């Protein structure tokens, strides 16, 4: 039985807790915050066995086998390495490093300490974004794959820590390209990029990235499209879309729930947009791949099942990203190395 | 941990094999068919304990909790019957029975022998169908609701035992229309039928009703209409619409997976049409309200959770069709006392 | 150059008044309105030659060929006898009269002084409905019909005068399942109807029915549903779906223009819901029917071409209504005789 | 009465000859082709005063007043400059030129005879492209735009010459391109490119690009972007989205008409994909923006009303196309000028 510490009990603190509630094989026996009274809350909502307030002692207690982050992004890299360090397992929201060679660091440590790390890219656990993949491999039907494009656009992350660079790390290309680009390389079966490319733009005024576009070639001849935003009103949107010589395959995560509704006022349990015409959500935390995500890593601690998304997968999408930026900057498309192609 | 045997090997077999073996909470003990082929198969692709080829046998194994009933609608009253009487739980597929006398009957045949007696009115269970029915009961956005309207249309059972009345008990509006009937009565909070109104139709060639309409008025003023069809073809079809004085809400299960996808050949494994552009599935089964129906049926047996959705609402939409086939018979709206309005 | 006048300067005579003074075979001439402000109004916005403030003087002009009927249900009869009397030829808006009788009189009145009758039934002219219409009678790949279904709901007419029985005729059931009935019949190439059943509601507090479902057994075997509603908020709603052996076909009026919107303000132009997930609509007019519609009665008048869609056509559905409306009242099923079926 | 010669009777010159036989201010003239049995045909389908097999004579006809051009890419140039010497005005497809300075010279060489050119960009005319600019002109409810995106993708040109350089100019970038370049600067009211950014790929076996995505950036610090296909199976796509600080407008040509369809066999007029599901089209020729775009330059040429959108568009949307091709060479963004940011 998976005896689970929440570090950051805030809105992923809250949707992880409750998978690791509902999981058989796991206990949700610790949440550690800053703020006392929120980690309680939370273990409260959820029954944990306690609430956890020191850290330190929090990761000397034999107790726990596995702790998931769940706070700031600037703070993931020192806390996992903190936490495999002290021998115990880690989940760490995305972005799991802020930057390529933490990421790097926090993989070698993992395995010096022989110890599961895993990082919280949900969306290739999204069980319609497996069916997607699947549809996409059926060559007989689908052909060659040469187009992916995966958009994430929302009005914006509420938290004050995600206005500054040193807690947040980035702007929207870190916190919605990092999924987006996972999808793309994870929707072409692990694809290798060869090239990146990227503008950022600064829509709001004044600083970090409110909106941005990269994209990806890759070996096979196939282009990634990564279109991400921090300033589209009207309900979050994530789609994807994926072309190849014979087919084509579209998903839609948000308004592709069959729901819709009406009302002048306002549904008491919905969301953004709040009147007029809505889309309403059913189970949106199992459509969105976390129960899935979480249970894999469930098992990978549990019983040794090896993880079937590794964190390798984040340091090439660190690396993506990291490139991205520079692109940017060097207005020039260029190769993971930070070459310029030419 | 609640012991399960599946009567019947197809494809709702399948089905509920399937959610029986995914439940921590039980297992799947045993397969039963006719055709003992088909129950070995099944048994092996889940795993169950052991095929059991014989009925009496079946019964009589004090091993087994519960029973689920997936054999033609014909057989479900006696198999039922004498399933509850060995001592044994009960999931029964729809119809749970073909008159609402047969359904009458086990409901007390179920109470005698203090045994858990359940119907698979899946749809009732679904997520997005329980969603959907929390926002027509936030009144201040909805307002009252006023009507509601449920289709099921897909291009008709293939199974021979389908197109016979003695094994099928009724055509389309038997086979389609208790589901859609549970589904208006249950999105109005388990509303009053005050009359029933339904025509039939015979589209395909000569004889069972292939196509229906039936429509209810509830003791609040709403309306519910029920169209369903066997003749439909280009995939299946289940939505509902509800529409009240302020709001509106709208259901789509097979159309509304936010997948589409288009190939000339067909994907591997992408049901009907084939060819073109289709949408594809995710989760059928737990979408459809099967994982969370078995589940209330597995938690009703194994810890004595009383059903959230019971039995007595089969005899109520039983009662329904029953007076909608008189209504067509009639040409005229009827009471569920027989009497016309 | 056919040489029209409008009778009733409101919505509908100004949707007339537009079409009209964009026809290239006619002249919007004059424009009668007991309220002779709104007359000049209209008569200004579209350049009529003139405001007419006397319906005598209108009906005795030897300078008018055309009469379009844009007044209140309840004078339809009245009005477009007089003016058949007076040798026009006439559009009459939907409902054409308030019950059979009132059609069939004015029928043989037209025939009588060898004038134009025509009907306000402008889906049966809507572009997108004709292609509809030849995909159902494309045999091969649609097979035989076997259900119809047109459902037509808005949140009600505004207009005082919908509200009485005597201005209006009758409530939803008259005023939108005309339209319903007619779009069912037409759309299986006229066929005839065998059965009428119906049902109505009276959703809104204290009287004319203000929501309906009336079903309709045609000779060939299928089945015709007319759903419509005074009483659905969140924008009307004008689709349809025939279903045969082999095909089906959907047609969707408002909400499939393919435009999308979004805004927490409201758009300027755009009607209702205001705010949030709109459909805003473009060339409305044209995709309703009305410019073929008109041009239809334009050339039928200009150069003796027959109707394609002729007043035995509004016969027919007022017949139908008319036992709808005792079906509701008698909670049987009857022929189009008054007999119940049995 | 506007008197019209149409020069390439293949698909389009077919399109334009069907919105010019309806515009009572014009007469179809004459059609004219190198293959003299096409435009007999079309004058017959259209009821043209005649089939004209000859170029020169055409040219030298005092009887028509405007061509429009409707032959391969590589020809425009030429035929052009040779019809408004000859006194003529002239409609020419798009692409008006293969080069910006093609396209240069044609508007130069149309200020010398005093003649109106116009080029085809027919979605900037489109009564719902109109309709999704003025939403997002709408301040109050858009605000600031800052990202719009023109997505057109089909299976591909099927006629010889699109596949060759020499006649076709260039592939989809060129082909396909030049429209989302023109509807992108047109949905943001004019506005000026800063910077071009392009890759280009070649899907189908060995070549000019089969697929490709060009990025502006424009003054305001908005960006747009062209997605362009010739390898998108399964039904040609046009749309455009925009999206500014407070609201969103999403276009939708050709599934976005409000029809659906289903059947095995494929209905009679309906284009590709032929079976399974399909969005029928209605009145396909008016929603792209034909009819409103001819009617303009019928209007221009008959009574001097100047063009809306005039040929300078056709010069701005080349340099970005051109900047674009080399943007993908030199694998960077580029300012116009051709210079690198
Ligand atoms: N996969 C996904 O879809 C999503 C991922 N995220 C990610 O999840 C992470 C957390 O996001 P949320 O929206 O922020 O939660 P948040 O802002 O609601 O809360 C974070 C919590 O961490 C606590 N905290 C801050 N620093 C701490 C420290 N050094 N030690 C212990 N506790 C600390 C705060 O008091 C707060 O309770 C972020 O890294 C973000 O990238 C966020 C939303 C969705
Ligand atoms: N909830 C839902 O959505 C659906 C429910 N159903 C219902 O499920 C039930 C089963 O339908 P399907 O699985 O489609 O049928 P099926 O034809 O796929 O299989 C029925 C099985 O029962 C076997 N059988 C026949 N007589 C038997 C006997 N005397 N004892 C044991 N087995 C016998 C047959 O060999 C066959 O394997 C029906 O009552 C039907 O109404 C069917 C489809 C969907
Ligand atoms: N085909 C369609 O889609 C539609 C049809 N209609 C029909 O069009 C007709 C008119 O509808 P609107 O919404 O009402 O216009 P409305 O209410 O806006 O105006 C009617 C006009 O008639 C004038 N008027 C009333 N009685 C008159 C008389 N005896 N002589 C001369 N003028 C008179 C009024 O002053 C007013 O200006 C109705 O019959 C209705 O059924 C209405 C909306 C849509
Ligand atoms: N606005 C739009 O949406 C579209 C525009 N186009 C454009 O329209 C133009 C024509 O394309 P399509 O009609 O698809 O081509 P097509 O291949 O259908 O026909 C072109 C015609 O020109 C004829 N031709 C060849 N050389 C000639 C010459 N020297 N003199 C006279 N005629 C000659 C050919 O025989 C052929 O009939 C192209 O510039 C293309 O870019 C094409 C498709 C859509
Ligand atoms: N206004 C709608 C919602 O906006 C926030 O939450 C959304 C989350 O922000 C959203 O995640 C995305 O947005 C976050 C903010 O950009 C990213 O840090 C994250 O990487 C991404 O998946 C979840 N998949 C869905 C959540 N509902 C907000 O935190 C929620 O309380 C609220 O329900
Ligand atoms: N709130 C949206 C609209 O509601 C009214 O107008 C609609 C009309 O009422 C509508 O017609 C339907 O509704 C009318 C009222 O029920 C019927 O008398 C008519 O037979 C039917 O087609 C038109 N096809 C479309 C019009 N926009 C109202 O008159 C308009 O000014 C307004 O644009």
């Amino acid at each position: 039985p998976v005896r689970v510490g929440v570090v950051g009990a805030g809105f992923m603190g809250g949707v992880h807790a409750e998978v690791v509630a509902a999981h058989p094989g796991a206990r949700l026996e610790a949440v550690h915050d800053l703020d006392p009274a929120a980690a309680r809350d939370l273990a409260e909502r959820f029954r944990a066995e306690r609430a956890e307030p020191s850290w330190a002692d929090l990761l000397a207690d034999p107790a726990i086998d596995l702790l998931i982050i769940t706070t700031p992004n600037g703070l993931h890299h020192r806390q996992a390495a903190e936490a495999l360090r002290a021998g115990k397992h880690v989940l760490v929201e995305k972005p799991l490093g802020v930057t390529p060679e933490q990421v790097a660091e926090l993989v070698e440590l993992a395995g010096r300490h022989d110890r599961v790390l895993a990082h919280g890219s949900n969306f290739v656990h999204s069980p319609k974004f497996v069916r997607a993949r699947q549809l996409v491999a059926d060559t007989e039907a689908f052909g060659r794959p040469h187009l992916v494009r995966v958009v994430f656009r929302n009005s914006g992350p509420e938290a004050a820590w995600a206005a500054s660079k040193d807690l947040a790390g980035g702007g929207a290309l870190l916190d919605l390209g990092c999924h987006a680009v996972e999808l793309c390389r994870w929707l072409l079966d692990g694809a290798d990029v060869e090239s990146v490319s990227a503008r950022l733009q600064r829509v709001r005024p004044p600083a970090l990235e409110d909106q941005a576009l990269l994209v990806m070639e890759f070996a096979d001849g196939a282009v990634g499209q990564c279109d991400v935003s921090w300033v589209t009103q009207g309900g979050e949107q994530v789609t994807a879309e994926i072309i190849g010589t014979k087919g084509r395959v579209e998903v839609d995560l948000w308004t592709g729930m069959g729901l819709r509704a009406y009302s002048d006022k306002g549904y008491q349990d919905v969301w953004d947009p709040e009147q007029g015409w809505v889309h309403p959500e059913w189970e949106w935390i199992r459509a969105s791949g976390y129960y899935h995500q979480d249970g894999t890593v469930i098992e990978a601690v549990g019983q040794g099942i090896p993880l079937t998304h590794g964190p390798a997968e984040a340091l090439a999408s660190a690396r993506v990203l990291a490139t991205g930026y520079r692109s940017h900057a060097e207005g020039r498309v260029l190769r993971l190395s930070g070459a310029p192609v030419g």
